[PDB]
């Protein structure tokens, strides 16, 4: 059994460890940790000048770093370093693999901590409107993730996809926002027709822009709710992207899709890899992370509607039943060795008319 | 390591940091979660609850059970709730209860978890200072002193009056007997009114910068019918105060000064020949490596910069910060003028140093 001693101490840690995520974010958004990734052992006065940034500042940062054993130091020299090993996954060099990157979501969760422990009391939610920065750099890390894997490495999980894709297939993505996902799968495969669905003006004016900018002429986009779609069997491929578990009303969106795909169409969701049940998240890495990321952004949003509120664990058991329920009675969950975040559900639609 | 050379110690592997980094993550999330169950009153609740469902917990914290059962998720992965997936109860077990409640006085690591979320909030704005230079002005942060006075809180009424100024020899004689007494940089007073309720005979004076503050404390005193407690606002660094006072008390404010080495000046010149300050600040070394791996080494740097540093530096100040440490806070009570300082250290608060200085008769 844990003591008394052990848990104030684990807790304590906990906090240094909270500390030193906030600095990391600090680091990532500076350009410090960059910096430091192409510098020899150096002075914070040289670590500062070589970032473009206040010596102050950059001297602070480092003292935590260091007693946070991120950054080394040196103090017969004055001298820091940050070794190659931790280096490699705390910069840009790393692109999505850039650990540094989810740090900031501690202070993006942190902003909304009073708004949140005031629906403990009055209920409701925080509304998506009050996340703007969060929802800018999911979109930037979708972007990055699209741009690394989507075409080689996510659209072949589904057998026989990108054989269709080249053939020409009429396909749609569902809660597509920015439209990389789009311009991508547009790009790849020339033959087929690609519609981007999302009910932000902005998203659908920007996809469209872009698609134009680039010539992209089977690439077009619609606002639509999700929830009050209309489409009878226009699509042959339907994909989404993180798009279903914030929703206020997932079960309909989910319909929605069945009633979309054509006879003999395919439906990917990529979605959130963990349990429906609770004591199968214990010991999981990110699983706190992921229980909190729900708390104070994905429940809470959909609550703010008066929806769902189904949140980022919903789980592999409940998204395949939802799938059942929507008319699926074919679905297939597949992994990613490399890929621990998410699940890739792969739901057919009968071809009977 | 290749395993062909010894080495004094473990070289951590590209896959060992990535863990190491991935539970930092965790942590942080855990931090969030034990601050929201400490304002919403939810580690008190369970706190004298046998195994509930979500729904009884809730019902008793009378909170929305959507919200208490998300969170019930998140504290049962970090490992401070537990969940019998048999019954589908939740339970806090009393060792950790004992450290997350209000019940728990000064033991209440709850509090501090609420940090987390306080230098979240002005993330975005310390980062431009890194571009820009200058700081984040005290105005702020309102939420984060009410965390300070909290904090400072549970270690006055623990300790102040029975642990704290007893350390002074014959303090607590002179007290009762009747002495002119000044806290500098005193806040919303809570120690100002510990100390006048205690020594009636005694004149305590807190002075702060902040005209609320002062008439917080002035409005608590004529409350309570303490004549004996006034406060009056100054800048700590523009005092006409000569001889004015046999003890001056500083609690947790030097550091986070514009004038530091000013403010001490005017603090020696306040005090009467053969007075005392009690300076009451952060334990830690000036000298970066001592900290490395001692516990809250991380927190104290990372509070100092993203607020004790930047409030300074925003008024062209001296930005020593929270770890400016006992080398530096010794020094500097000697280029001051005092000349007979003891450093002295208490059980019940392991964050600060106890700076004894006198001032010579
Ligand atoms: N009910 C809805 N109907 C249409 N779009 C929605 C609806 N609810 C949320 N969204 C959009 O769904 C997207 C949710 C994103 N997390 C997914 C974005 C995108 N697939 C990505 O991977 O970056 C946002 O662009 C929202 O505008
Ligand atoms: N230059 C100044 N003049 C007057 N007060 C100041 C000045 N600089 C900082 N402060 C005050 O210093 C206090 C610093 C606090 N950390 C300590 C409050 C209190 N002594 C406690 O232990 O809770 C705040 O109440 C500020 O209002």
């Amino acid at each position: 059994m844990e003591t008394t001693e052990e848990f104030g101490n684990r807790f304590v840690a906990a906090i240094d460890s909270a500390g030193l995520a906030i600095l990391v974010s600090v680091g990532h958004q500076t350009g410090l940790l960059d910096t430091m990734a192409g510098l020899p052992p150096a002075t914070s006065m040289e670590i500062a000048e070589a970032a473009g940034l206040e010596e102050r500042y950059v001297r602070e940062w480092l003292g935590g770093m260091t007693t946070g054993q991120i950054v080394e130091y040196d103090a017969g020299s004055s001298t820091y370093s940050l070794p190659a090993h931790r280096a490699g996954m705390l910069t840009r060099a790393a692109g999505p693999d850039n650990l540094a990157v989810i740090a900031q979501f501690v202070s993006l969760l942190g902003e909304v901590e009073q708004k949140v422990i005031r629906c403990f009391r009055e209920g409701g939610g925080v509304p998506y409107s009050e996340y703007p920065r969060f929802h800018k750099l999911m979109a930037e890390m979708s972007g990055m993730v699209f741009d690394a894997a989507l075409i080689d490495v996510v659209l072949p999980l589904v057998d026989g996809l990108p054989d269709r894709l080249r053939s020409g297939a009429d396909v749609a993505d569902f809660g597509c926002g920015s439209g990389r996902a789009v311009k991508l799968m547009a790009q790849a495969f020339g033959a087929s027709r690609f519609t981007g669905i999302d009910f932000s003006d902005e998203a659908v004016a920007a996809g469209t822009e872009e698609a134009a900018r680039l010539g992209l002429a089977n690439a077009t986009f619609e606002r639509h709710d999700l929830a009050e779609l209309d489409k009878v069997g226009a699509y042959d491929v339907i994909t989404v992207f993180d798009a279903i578990h914030d929703q206020a009303q997932p079960a309909r969106v989910l319909q929605n899709i069945y009633r979309a795909l054509r006879p003999g169409g395919v439906l990917l969701m990529v979605d959130i890899k963990a349990s429906s049940q609770l004591e199968d998240n214990v010991g999981v890495p990110l699983s706190t992370y992921l229980y909190t990321t729900s708390l104070m952004h994905c429940m809470t949003v959909s609550l703010a509607l008066d929806g769902a509120g189904l949140g980022t664990v919903w789980g592999r058991q409940l998204a395949t039943s939802m799938l059942a329920d929507a008319g699926f009675t074919d679905v297939t969950v597949a992994e990613i060795e490399s890929d621990v975040l998410n699940n890739y559900y792969i739901a057919r639609k009968l071809e009977h008319h």
